[PDB]
């Protein structure tokens, strides 16, 4: 069962505090100055002397961890997600991009649907029965809470902070998944009265009253509201569900398994900006005149099939990270695949509920606002996809070096390249092997980085040695990355005796209000991979105003790039990064092909 393996696995640790501030510090030296470095040097000392402050704060995150089940959680989903203001829409929620389906019309587009809405119910089966496989990484066992969360669950929006509804396991567990068309929602009971799931046939034929239901695109996109401001939204949820029946609609939408959005036909694009599109309707739908409207934000997941075939979707980050969003991806995709069993007669099926939505001029007014926020949002975004064929893990891996390692490298010599310095670099490290464990943070900027970009566009330096400094660099982030997944990390640690003190309510110490610890935390470079046995891709936007958001899906012999920038930063050009990212790479394998080790 679910809580057997649970119970086995080992507690989220607190690394020891002299260990997470000499790696801090190290960290440091490549993105802070000499002045700067010497001065922090100095605090740190100070912060961890015997009988000091953080030591005091140290015990506190012990004692913290000796009465909860995992010391970190409540904090991260809080700060990371619930306490974080800005709209979800691309600031939070991915946007996933799946291979486009072959379906040339509305009978395909929903057809594909039907199939992947049966594809969801049967890994659907399995968690609830609990007998999803166990999955590994490093050779560990992994958490899998992340999977009784992502289902029949929506974020709710409050006046301070954000709260979760998960309703997987009521008494009186949800039958039903939300289908948007059109603006316009509907309850869709996807199990029969018996207790076994409806079939993709079954399915279509629903769908198809739904499609039939909502031809007009009339009504308001009430949905778009998802979209704003947490504070702004927070006023317009309360004011829309002051009515009988929105109330109801809303409960409906919160409860339902999951979202379908079967997505308008929209205007043909260049080819050249075409993957770049795609990837903004599955990140924020487009805008108010497109499919922004034809969504719910607040859902957890949500499964965009567009008119021409494309398809994705979006995440509320706050239920799971991505390796348990595409695992259900790829168990779905699999099954989308698998040939058309005999069907038998059709038997007789209920209508599809419309949820309707009673408009006054106070709602029409909120949406009227939701539209002009994110029109100015998506005007804001920039972002660049990147198929990157020339290869993939495939060429790390005969040179025995880390795929992801050598990616990560490779981002830190186009960034120097550009900007002739180092940046605060992100990489998402899954603490999976943890109960109940989310992320930390692995620092792609390093002091064998640095040297290696550094060396790299030195025209006095030997290419033999840059081969070294090459390996030297990957090898620096195989070992943090090996660190970071065992809890060795020191991010998330310093949060938690930032917290502690707080909680503590001791003053602020130095070592935060430190401008080395600012910088150190203005990730102008926030990643991430997600792999995936789909040939999909994900999507976010930048963390801080002057930064990249990029992720990947290195596959064997390519790898699925995304990069997103702000346009309200000059300093910063999506395809431009995306261009070096790519000159990078293709130079780090020159240069390691120049020189064999065997000769
Ligand atoms: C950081 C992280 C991505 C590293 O994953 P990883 O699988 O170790 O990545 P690597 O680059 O090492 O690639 C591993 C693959 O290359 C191989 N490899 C690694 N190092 C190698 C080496 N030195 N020589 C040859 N092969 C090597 C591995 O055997 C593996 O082979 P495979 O392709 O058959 O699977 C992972 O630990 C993690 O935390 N993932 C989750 C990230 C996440 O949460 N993302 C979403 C955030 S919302
Ligand atoms: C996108 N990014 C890297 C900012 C956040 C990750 O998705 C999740 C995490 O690293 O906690």
């Amino acid at each position: 069962s679910h809580m057997a393996h649970q119970d086995a696995l080992p507690r989220l640790p607190v690394p020891p505090l002299q260990q997470s501030l000499d790696y801090y510090l190290k960290a440091l030296q490549p993105i802070v100055s000499e002045e700067e470095w010497a001065h922090t040097k100095q605090l740190v000392d100070e912060f961890q002397t015997s009988g000091g402050v953080g030591e005091r704060l140290q015990k506190g995150l012990e004692r913290r961890a000796k009465k909860m089940e995992n010391w970190l959680s409540e904090w991260w989903l809080k700060t990371a997600y619930l306490q974080f203001r800005q709209p979800v829409v691309i600031y939070s929620s991915p946007g996933v991009i799946l291979p486009k389906q072959d379906f040339v019309d509305l009978q395909g587009q929903l057809r594909f649907a039907a199939k992947l809405i049966e594809g969801v119910l049967d890994f659907k089966s399995m968690i609830d029965n609990e007998t999803l496989p166990v999955e590994f990484l490093g050779g560990q066992p992994l958490c899998m809470n992340q999977y009784y969360q992502i289902l029949s669950s929506c974020r709710v929006p409050g006046p301070k902070q954000d709260s979760v509804v998960n309703f997987l396991k009521s008494k009186r567990p949800p039958t039903h998944i939300t289908v948007v068309h059109n603006y316009q929602f509907f309850e869709l009971d996807v199990y029969h009265s018996d207790g076994t799931p409806l079939t993709s046939d079954q399915i279509f034929v629903q769908l198809e009253k739904i499609w039939n239901s909502s031809l007009q695109s009339n009504k308001e996109p009430v949905g778009i509201l998802t979209s704003n401001h947490r504070n702004t939204w927070a006023k317009a949820y309360n004011n829309l569900i002051k009515d009988k029946v929105n109330r109801e609609s809303v409960n409906s939408i919160q409860k339902s398994i999951f979202t379908v959005c079967l997505d308008k036909q929209v205007p043909r694009v260049s080819d050249d900006v075409y993957r770049n599109h795609v990837a903004g309707q599955m990140l924020h739908g487009g805008g108010s005149k497109f499919n922004s409207g034809n969504r719910w934000f607040d859902k957890t997941l949500q499964f965009i099939v567009a008119e021409d075939g494309s398809c994705g979707m979006v995440y509320e980050h706050a239920a799971a990270e991505g390796p348990p969003i595409v695992a259900l991806v790829d168990h779905v995709m699999e099954y989308t695949k698998k040939p058309e069993l005999v069907r038998s007669p059709m038997v007789p099926l209920p209508m599809p509920k419309k949820l309707r939505f009673n408009i006054t001029p106070e709602i029409k007014n909120d949406i009227e606002k939701a539209k002009q926020n994110l029109s100015i949002m998506i005007q804001d975004l920039d972002i660049m996809m990147l198929t990157f064929h020339h290869f993939g893990k495939d060429f790390p891996k005969s040179e025995k070096l880390s795929p992801d390692a050598f990616i990560q490298v490779a981002l830190q010599l186009a960034y120097y390249r550009i900007y002739g310095q180092a940046c605060a670099t992100y990489e998402s490290a899954s603490l999976r092997m943890f109960h109940l464990g989310r992320t930390d943070t692995i620092r792609s900027a390093s002091i064998d980085s640095l040297a290696f970009v550094k060396g790299m566009g030195d025209s006095t330096v030997p290419e033999q040695q840059k081969v070294e400094l090459l390996r030297k660099a990957v090898q620096a982030h195989r070992a943090y990355t090996d660190r970071a997944i065992r809890g060795e990390a020191f991010d998330r640690h310093l949060l938690g005796l930032k917290l502690q003190a707080i909680e503590d309510l001791v003053s602020m110490p130095d070592i935060f209000m430190d401008t080395s610890y600012a910088i150190a935390m203005h990730f102008n470079l926030s990643t991430s991979q997600v792999p995936a046995k789909t040939d999909c891709v994900m999507a976010f936007g930048p963390v801080v105003p002057d930064g990249y958001g990029i992720c990947y899906n290195p596959m064997e012999a390519h790898i699925n790039f995304s990069v997103s920038a702000y346009n309200s930063c000059a300093e910063t050009n999506a395809a431009r990064m995306a261009h070096y990212l790519e000159k990078a790479l293709l130079d780090m394998r020159t240069l390691l092909q120049n020189h064999p080790r065997a000769k």
